[PDB]
């Protein structure tokens, strides 16, 4: 490893065009030296392999404002305007790539695998092709994404994925001893070590170097012959995205809230998206046991913090500033969506626009309105180990479906959706009986739902009054 | 995670032919307590997949002692007489699998990856077909390997292998908090930590179980939701397969390797003659040895105080490490020398091809204990391939020819032979250079002892000797 004391010597040498991969989540993990650096050696064109776009001044988003990317490779990109406006100006290309495929493909490209099978994006735009790369002011694509193989194993189908592998790795890590040996922070970590594995010239900045011997052999993150730089950091702003601070909705959201609640199980694995489900975690009864996966790298999330335990290198899927319970643990990006695909997680919570009568998602896109990228979605949708329970308002405005019998929004995964929690009702989902109303609110009759929902479903002979936590 | 107190406990709803993974390099790492508990069930017609099957007596040397396995999936026979026996004799099944494909293939079948692509096995009999799954007992082969489905990528050819998923798993660990979070001590790790989120059902020993908030959260290595079933284990014997404490054209061989390493460098040596150059690395140099079960900063052997059963070299030896070493899984150290980290691979060879083959691992119907994780070392165009060898086998035989004709561990993969005679520099097209000559040695003896023309280099040097 070779060490540096000014981040532009670091850096001096990324070249115009570069493919460099940009360590952090959210603002968390954001190597801003590095970045900083980049700003001042002008460093143009570059393909910028992030997470996500930081914000309109810090992270990703620095870049943007200098103008310094011409593409990103990102699974989302929301809260940066500017980065909006050059997207939807077509000034930007923008490869929407599911979090943990962009987390695998790194790491295939540190570990001599060319490509691998998932199931992540299979029936939705990544593996049929035509997600907007780039755009033209019209609103119309200038560059569309490429389907990707598909192929059978074991009776599943899934998708080829190729390994990314850049130039330069810009990666904010917590430490580094002086052999070069590396670790990482809290939440900090998520794309930040496998993208030290992935590069012709990893550049690691740390808040601290310290002695060799300062780790434990066996929990060093990235061993040093991954970090070719290392340069101590000057200057952490560690900006924070969302203060989500605690201190010591509607009925009709209020109800699906308290429904979702009762899907949690004493010992459950669970992901909860952001709104509802996270909200539904709020009513989990105490004596239950439920560990919340955070897939930007976290097992147990715990609550908001309170104002003293705010931490930058700390926040939820929904960069928010959250807090770990006793026992939870801290991964890559990478081993994080090994764990969401593997099915290890057991329930997957989320909203949605829409769903299908056999199970097909749509939640992470809106022609035209809403393109931020699928984040975690589909690869939290792509295990058929995992149960995934959709919690949405039952019908739009004017009462218009989303429960129908295919969605008319972009998937997030087909046949993904095993249950269906709306203020109206509560459907069973199968892949191959379908619907089944196991739910009803009082009040409504079968009939109400029959008008309410565009596909028809099982009325199951056990079906009761819909319920509510207490 | 649930947890139990009994082994058999933990593993009597195993089924007979059930696929079950078991951790452990050698003997570091092993799942004693689950393996004496299958001796108990009498589960029998088990595919167990794991690195070796331990030694004679121990590890799963055991279950192949009782009958009990049907089908070895694993990299390596090692020492193992019995598992090399009953592989020879007919009865025990045997799929020999690069170490590095092993370790991939197990963490594809936790990581929801049904088959990936890698560049170990290319050309060698694992790619190809034919390696003996099961002998008749008149030593024919009854059950080859089949195929596997090679692909290009950026240049490159690379092989379909799928994950490997088990019904159970055995994993050995060095601790467990309450909550089921799991760490590893140093080599022990290997395989463990894959095979513990591949696996219907996980069944995990620990040395110790801890205190919730025992661990850093950043650095527990195995998250509890992948620990199903965690026993602390009964009895932990320690066992060490060698004990190598501390307290001659072989030598030339040696002495010429030596000179391979620059500093900065991270190696990889293969057993015997390049561990032993590295002895003659200069203190003002320094050079990183990376080891296959997991290591990186090889130390030299033990004091006596320094022996540890779970800190191994890939030879089976008690080592050390020197300061700012790291510990890895199996599957990280694969993905480190897969991916080309490791500068330097030197390894020893029964033979090499005029451009690059070569073949280390096996010999019809005498040498069939596998190849370990040499087609994987070999695997990476970024890493420096040395092979050290004698120039010529007994009676005169070449070692150095047109084309081997033992079976092959890399297809040219080889970039330099040293040998006591002469140094080649080895390239993939033009072939063989003669770089270096040993004194009082002519160009025409090197011709007479290889079997295979060589350019002479003209700036070949008498072969140098560190010193
Ligand atoms: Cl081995």
């Amino acid at each position: 490893t070779k060490f540096y004391t000014d981040a532009v010597e670091a850096v001096k040498d990324i070249p115009n065009g570069a493919t460099v991969l940009v360590g952090g989540f959210g603002l968390s993990g954001i190597p801003e030296n590095l970045i900083g650096a980049l700003l001042k050696t002008g460093v143009k064109e570059l393909t910028a392999v992030s997470n996500n776009a930081g914000v309109d001044n810090f992270g990703l988003g620095l870049l943007l404002q200098s103008k310094q990317i011409k593409r990103m490779i990102s699974s989302y990109v929301g809260e940066n305007a500017e980065f909006e406006r050059q997207y939807l100006a077509g000034e930007l290309e923008v490869e929407l790539t599911p979090q943990g495929t962009l987390a695998e493909r790194i790491r295939a490209g540190g570990a001599g695998v060319p490509a691998f099978y998932t199931s992540t994006g299979y029936g939705t735009l990544v593996q049929e092709g035509g997600s907007p790369i780039k755009y033209n002011k019209d609103g119309s694509i200038a560059i569309a994404s490429k389907p990707r193989e598909v192929r059978e194993f074991n009776g599943q189908h899934f998708i080829l994925e190729e390994a990314i592998r850049g130039d330069f790795a810009l990666v904010k890590a917590w430490k580094a001893d002086q052999a070069g040996n590396v670790t990482f922070r809290k939440s900090a970590r998520n794309f930040n070590l496998p993208m030290c594995k992935a590069a012709e010239t990893t550049v690691v900045e740390v808040e601290e170097i310290v002695d060799i011997g300062s780790f434990a052999p066996e929990d060093i993150h990235i061993p040093k012959i991954y970090v070719h730089r290392l340069v101590k950091g000057e200057k952490y702003e560690k900006r924070i995205e969302r203060l989500s601070v605690r201190k010591e909705g509607d009925n009709v959201r209020e109800r699906i809230i308290k429904r979702a609640a009762l899907e949690f199980e004493d010992g459950m694995y669970a992901n909860l998206g952001i709104g509802i489900p996270l909200l539904a975690s709020n009513f989990i009864s105490p004596n239950m046991t439920v560990h919340l996966q955070s897939e930007n790298g976290i097992l147990g999330l715990g609550p908001y913090p309170l104002q003293n335990e705010v931490d930058a290198d700390l926040i939820n899927a929904g960069k928010e500033t959250v807090t770990v319970l006793p026992g939870a643990s801290y991964f890559s990006s990478d081993e994080s969506f090994a764990m969401i695909r593997g099915g290890h997680v057991n329930l997957t919570m989320l909203g949605a626009m829409q769903v299908s009568k056999y199970g097909d998602l749509a939640n992470w896109m809106i022609p035209g309105k809403l393109v931020k990228g699928m984040g975690g979605a589909m690869d939290l949708v792509s295990s058929a180990k995992t149960k995934v329970v959709v919690t949405m308002e039952h019908s739009a405005k004017g009462n218009a479906h989303k429960i129908m019998e295919k969605c008319t929004l972009p998937l997030t995964g087909k046949q993904c959706v095993n249950r269906i929690i709306t203020e109206k009702a509560v459907f069973d989902v199968d892949r191959k009986k379908g619907l089944t109303l196991i739910e009803l609110w009082e009040g409504l009759t079968v009939d109400d739902i029959k008008k309410s929902t565009g596909c028809d479903f099982a009325v199951s002979p056990k079906l009761i009054p819909m319920q509510q936590v207490t």
